[PDB]
């Protein structure tokens, strides 16, 4: 019902699932760096994916850390964005699935997972507040409405 609490309850739900949203400006840049590493089909351990991202993000966003970026990667993992190759005694490697090798499609699956988390947590958030929470503006409402429509069958 009440908006300012919907927001703190959303981000606590996200964090309860081992995930993080870093804020609209920082999330967008973090997601572009994941794409920069993985859009060509490269296959990176979780460790090296995090290192690539943190090292390129931290200069513009000095609070970036391996912990916080690991949480962002977990969100994409929960969203089923990666093909994971398991290697027994060796670290698993992660690639972006082909479908998610462009920013708009990756960011859509990311946002959709956050809406799914809100639904799991019993939080009823309208497209305008979604646009505010994920983009910091009122220009992504039709995008958010499309995600909601698709999650109600």
């Amino acid at each position: 019902q009440n908006p300012q609490q919907l927001s703190s309850n959303l981000w606590a739900a996200v964090r309860a699932r081992g995930c993080q949203f870093l804020g609209p400006a920082m999330q967008e840049e973090a997601l572009k760096l994941v794409l920069l590493a993985l859009e060509d089909g490269s296959a990176l351990s979780r460790k090296v994916l995090v290192l690539f991202v943190v090292q390129r993000l931290e200069p513009r966003f000095p609070q970036a850390s391996k912990t916080s970026i690991g949480h962002v990667v977990q969100l994409l993992y929960r969203a089923s964005c990666f093909k994971v190759t398991k290697r027994d005694e060796d670290s698993s490697l992660m690639q972006l699935k082909e479908e998610f090798r462009t920013y708009e499609a990756l960011r859509r699956e990311h946002d959709s997972q956050i809406v799914q988390i809100a639904m799991e947590a019993g939080l009823r958030i309208a497209p305008d507040q979604w646009s505010s929470l994920l983009y910091g503006d009122q220009s992504h409402k039709s995008h958010m409405q499309s995600i909601i429509d698709k999650l109600q069958t």
